[PDB]
């Protein structure tokens, strides 16, 4: 997976994420309305306040999001974090404890600001609990945003629970974010400007073509490497400018670093790729997505009519492997 | 610019391209129908006999395609190629003499199949003349395809005129396209199958994710590295069935090599990146393209109306 | 700076360093002797115990080192560790106070074992002093072996003291040590093994020559650069049987991942590169080095002679830069 | 193999190879003394006119070089140049004949300046012929160099017979010297010069420690990739004065890509390893040594008393594998 976030000039975010997967899930947009009902397995339960729109599965009525936003501007995205997510066997008592599938909407229905979110945190507690015993627990990480600002979620055994501040404004997946963050000096020597021609002792060596300055960036789906690749173009893309750029730059970056079919094949023999790429716009509510076998970009949106179903809203749903 | 050509199983075409450069053009969709005035430095004007669709600019009332593909499913693209690219000072006599620019039109014009372009090309001798006074000769090699087989041509200093199969299906710029196939023999270590837990010294060391067979592969926009990984990718895409699912697999591939705006600025001080990146499906006579700045894809179809359009339609972005 | 060490099958022991930096030293072979005056900054002043060799410089009297290495089989090795070095700002009650130099003499004097090393370094507080104020404090980390076994030691502001198990054999520079370790399992799809001729959709493509499942090995001298190739090429080389061959050995290896002049620039304006190469041998008791202007192998021993001396034994400096 | 040459400011030559080999050859150091035997498959059997030093074997009285350098200055070696080599099926009418292995003797023997060397092969024509049946065609390319220039010798399926100017002072193995020249402007994007910090959308990156601006310098062993590091650091190895610091040099240089044991396991099940490193200095004429398994430097050289000896002199055979 890769997450990436950035804004234009005017606040406007653009949101999103590559769900990069080796088996089918059954994927679709759904929207979640106001004042639908929100069971929690250990908080109280109640019901939805804000609307919010996103890609996932239902689960006896629930929306179990990969990635959701609410009509306020706010995102969250849950990827993948194999060797390394670790929640705690049971809750525990004193803190906010959510099943780690709650965050989702944990997040998206009870904050506006990141800000909120972050000081919230500080008594979060993530338990190993699945929506129901059919399911297993996915090891994930998570990526938050509004448009002043993205965090980045991770518990762990090794760290415990960690909220990073993430004004590279991407994620991918193992190893933990401040590796990743640190892994970034080691590639300083990256230059979107070309080289020249030189001499080497005495013989003439000079570019072919453009893109010299970048040697050394790497182009393998390992997450590390999708990690340093999606923050350089993200440092160095400009600022575009109105809705149709915004998410076109979005998609430039994002399927820059897709996980292509039949490049990744796991230890159990299956592929693993770039299933399908989405974006939130908060400035038009509308989550653009399309798909490793259809790449007509779909669009979606919150209005006066989604937002006040009295159901869940749940569009075709995308099958693979 | 990166070329991209495969078919499915039912022997549909899918040939596109990303143009990668570093000023506007002005470029836009052109359908040149057919019975349309059609001239040439070195031969007889003409009209042409096929439409033709693809995208370019009009000068003159000539369609000057970047690349194009006629109504019987043969395609050519024309991709930067400097530091190499040489053409005659002028005709040669005995030769079929074209203008540089002119084979866009002479190969989708006259042929059908790959295989008479091939035999064509023995007598062709390519020309450093512009168009007009007011256009530098544009220095390119070609990939020229059908549903059946690729070929590429360059014209060098180095090599004189070359012909070469392009099994892999792939072309990007300079420098030759036999520097490039012999490239890759050095990344014969890249494997799709995810590496597995190891001891090092007894030190246990395990993959983070997948990925790890491909270790090395390279993501910097040097043309020697795109035509490496679109190589790759190309050679292990599996076979994807019906329109949506091969115009999206041919996306897939050049979007994951597409020279990204920001990532590349030029001796000049310009960015260079992917202006569009387009597709022509033989099957359903379609063009396919989005832009930098646009990423819905738009289509446009060689039909019975455009093919037989009495003018140059063009359509803006 | 490149630290490494490994076994023979007979317990051999066979460790030492490339020292890679941007300023002259005059560097030269020191034995300290027995009975030798061994002052300290926050305990009471003694004299040694063991003899010592080594690289190092001395300061009125006392001998600085780089690297060195007891009479009795357990050496250390100070590598530089730049933006993560932190030592206390002073001494802190209740603990064995060092400043960060005395490192090197306190473990040698000591102590024959590394597990002795860990347990007692459970106790000690790393202060940043110099030697006097002339000198600024080296920004180092540390790696110790004996026979059995390695252990690094870093002491930095985001974590602390920590003592890890050195399994791999090596050391390189900045960021700290689990950094590199995770780093590894990056380079998982490095195999030893060639590729054999493949199909390319039809096309025929073959290794050129040999090597070629070693695609992505870095050959650059950034820290985790070399500590990749380091540890990847430790990890691959056989054993090797007697005195000469396991110090080729070590040679091989260590001058693999040299820094070679003229390659490093760096942003104060000075070229780095590998100064010298030594390798202490416990079974011989044979300190072997050579230069970057002297390729010969020069060797200096610990004995009856210079273990009893009453002075120090500095041989040749050598100056640089 | 790696083939390198450079000089020093007083036209001294430094001139030597890594033999990177997959089995035994039992390689030594022999002196082929003046007026001593030496035969030829297509030419008329002559003596030696000068004396010659290097590494190789002995076949019923015939030295045959894998590199050897006469005592005016000139030197030639042999690399390994597989899936391109292919000489001629038996002579051909009107050339100088001589089967590919006699090149060694034919270079060192009758020449002083690669300018005569080059003039005199533009009438050669090398065969397709063993020593003897007990042997097989060795697939090999050549480097020549006096103090002045160097030049590689191909004959090549794809290309027939070569002559290339190597400003550069390296060569390695396939593919061809045009190729690995052209793939140096891939690589433009290199630079001694250390990356500074930098600001990624606002987040402080920079590095950790030394060698930034080298990113993507490859250290694997695969030919093209020791192409481009050696023609990068000997580009950027400054000038060295005197003897010492000039050997130095060099064996950094090799030493430096060398091929390391285990590291490369070839296809047959064999480790491909640098089994020797080898430097003719012109100026002092002696011939530098060391192997894998025997880390010391050791010294051969032509003399008044080894000139002219009326018998081959050969020293110790280096076995391995």
């Amino acid at each position: 997976c890769t997450g990436l976030r950035f804004t234009d000039e005017q606040g406007n975010l653009y949101f999103g994420r590559n769900l990069d997967v080796g088996q089918d899930y059954g994927e679709g947009v759904i929207i979640t309305p106001r004042h639908y009902p929100l069971p929690y397995k250990f908080l109280d339960n109640t019901t939805t306040k804000k609307a919010v729109i996103g890609m996932g599965i239902v689960v006896d009525g629930y929306p179990s999001y990969f990635d959701c936003y609410n009509e306020d501007g706010l995102g969250i995205a849950g990827l993948n974090f194999p060797h390394f997510a670790k929640f705690s066997d049971g809750p525990i008592d004193g803190k906010i404890n959510l099943a780690s599938y709650e965050i989702m909407l944990w997040v998206t229905q009870n904050f506006t600001h990141v800000s909120e979110v972050k000081e919230a945190l500080k008594n979060v507690n993530l338990v190993n609990e699945a929506i129901n015993s059919s399911f297993a627990v996915a090891p994930l990480h998570w990526i938050i945003s509004d448009s002043d600002e993205a965090i980045i979620v991770e518990v762990s055994k090794q760290y415990g629970m960690k909220v990073f501040e993430d004004k590279l404004g991407v994620l991918t997946n193992s190893p933990d974010f401040n590796w990743h963050l640190t892994n970034l000096g080691n590639y300083t020597g990256l230059n979107p400007h070309d080289a020249t021609a030189q001499s080497w002792n005495g013989q003439k060596v000079a570019p072919w073509g453009v893109g010299t300055g970048s040697l050394g960036l790497p182009g393998d789906s390992i997450p590390a490497d999708r990690f340093v690749k999606a923050a350089y173009l993200n440092a160095n893309y400009p600022a575009a400018k109105g809705e149709k750029a915004n998410v076109a730059k979005f998609f430039n970056i994002l399927k820059s670093v897709a996980m292509i079919k039949g490049s990744v094949v796991n230890v159990q023999g299956k592929d693993e790729y770039t299933v399908y790429t989405a974006c939130y716009s908060s400035g038009s509510k509308t989550y653009y997505c399309n798909f490793e076998d259809d790449f007509e970009l779909k669009t979606y949106k919150l209005d006066d009519k989604t937002m006040n179903s009295t159901s869940l809203i749940t569009y075709h749903h995308h099958h693979h492997h």
